């Protein structure tokens, strides 16, 4: 567990801002946030090549991200919606290497 997600669970009410934090001890240059719906693969939401950089993934709409330090990468749902209920996984990495977090179950009510 060189990559830690917090919270591990989140129950949100529609409209609440939700911030998911990803913290690493890998010292990896890159960090990543994915969503995994039941029955599907990990879909890339946003990523980062280093502090202060965020890059839109394949499914960025209705998420922001922040890389405030080399070690931390946050995913922000500005205004939670039911369609955002899912399991979110972060990863650190460099080159093609990926080191995933344990996941965050998110239920939006």
């Amino acid at each position: 567990a060189a990559v830690t997600q917090s919270p591990r669970n989140k129950v949100a009410v529609t409209g609440e801002k939700v911030t998911l934090s990803c913290q690493q001890t890998n010292n990896h240059n890159n960090m990543y946030w994915y969503r995994q719906d039941t029955g599907h693969g990990l879909r890339l939401i946003h990523y980062s090549y280093g502090v202060g950089n965020t890059e839109k993934g394949d499914i960025p709409d209705g998420y922001e991200a922040s890389r405030p330090s080399h070690e931390q990468f946050s995913l922000i749902l500005v205004s939670a919606t039911p369609s955002q209920s899912s399991v979110y996984f972060c990863a650190s990495g460099v080159g093609g290497t990926l080191y995933f977090g344990a996941g965050t179950r998110l239920s939006v009510l």
